[PDB]
């Protein structure tokens, strides 16, 4: 699957990094704490540790299990 835009709107269940990392669970605070959270971000679509853009970021991001790394963009492509 591929994001338009932003991505802001994606809501599929690609959870893999674009450096082959698997994405944290968004209700996790490990490895990484964060506020992008259901809380924080109600209408973000913000479900297991599928990539989203909840903050306006460019295209759709995940924080990832590996602790080395905090977050980064997911490996979908721009429709
Ligand atoms: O972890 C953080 O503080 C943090 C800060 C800014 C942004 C992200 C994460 C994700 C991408 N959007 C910008
Ligand atoms: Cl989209
Ligand atoms: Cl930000």
């Amino acid at each position: 699957d591929c994001y338009h835009g932003d991505g802001q709107s994606y809501r599929g269940s690609f959870s893999t990094t674009v450096t082959g990392r698997t994405c944290q669970s968004w209700s996790s605070m490990t490895p990484h704490w964060h506020q992008r959270t259901t809380e924080y971000y109600p209408n973000g679509g913000l479900t297991r540790n599928y990539c989203r853009n909840p903050d306006a970021e460019i295209r759709p991001w995940c924080y990832t299990m590996d602790p080395s790394v905090r977050w980064e963009y997911c490996a979908l492509t721009q429709c």
